[PDB]
């Protein structure tokens, strides 16, 4: 049942932003705390390594190039949630040089309150979008 | 012009999709594509056919639960353009089998509809044929 979403106007056209973040294996191109990422299963699974060397494994669930979004689930991660599904989408901005990037997720809290899982997940999305904004500031 | 071909494969939808669902997995089951590599974070694949000719295709749609992916051909040695193709693993007659469907839509270039269709359908047909022989080994 639990869900959360955060949005931000990124200062880049829909094409620039999706070009940058549309790649399932491209998180390190815009997320500083994810130094490296590799794909397995023909490109359906991504292995994300944080500075620690600890690796998170996520599965590609849906991808749509023209609607500019992809949905993924978590296979291996240290977050207190299960039944995790997340979608990041690049919607039309108010101008041709901006984008409304929306990051949302649905999950079931495990061992923590719905409120804590929600705050943790929202915090992850919010940090990522700020990082995306920074990437476009150059 | 469009064309479609289907083939029963002797493996569960789960087994068949595990093998053919990856965008970079053609060499794992398709003889016509001995080599493949991804660029653009996995959105594009550079292929080489048995003649060493390169083919560049882009991932358009992917749905793991519905077991299908759609792609466009950007560069290829085929007399066609505006080519879009979809491969899908549908439930078979029973739990241990699955129906694989491969279809494409395309505008032929300098050739007739029949010539274009045969070329494409020929690749599809030969591919699923090779795919069905794999689940017999």
């Amino acid at each position: 049942m639990a869900h959360t979403t955060t949005s931000m106007e990124i200062f880049g056209s829909t094409e620039q932003v999706w070009q940058l973040i549309g790649g399932f294996n491209s998180l390190p191109d815009w997320l500083p705390y994810i130094p490296s990422s590799k794909l397995t299963e023909g490109g359906r699974v991504r292995h994300l390594a944080n500075p620690d060397g600890e690796t998170i494994i996520e599965r590609l669930e849906v991808f749509n190039d023209k609607e500019r979004y992809y949905t993924y689930s978590i296979m291996n991660a240290p977050f207190p949630v299960t039944n995790y599904l997340s979608t990041i989408q690049v919607k039309e901005g108010t101008e041709s040089n901006t984008s409304l990037v929306e990051w949302s997720g649905t999950f079931t809290p495990v061992a923590v309150s719905d409120e804590e899982a929600i705050n943790l997940v929202h915090g992850i999305y919010s940090d990522g979008l700020k990082a995306l904004q920074h990437a476009f500031l150059d």
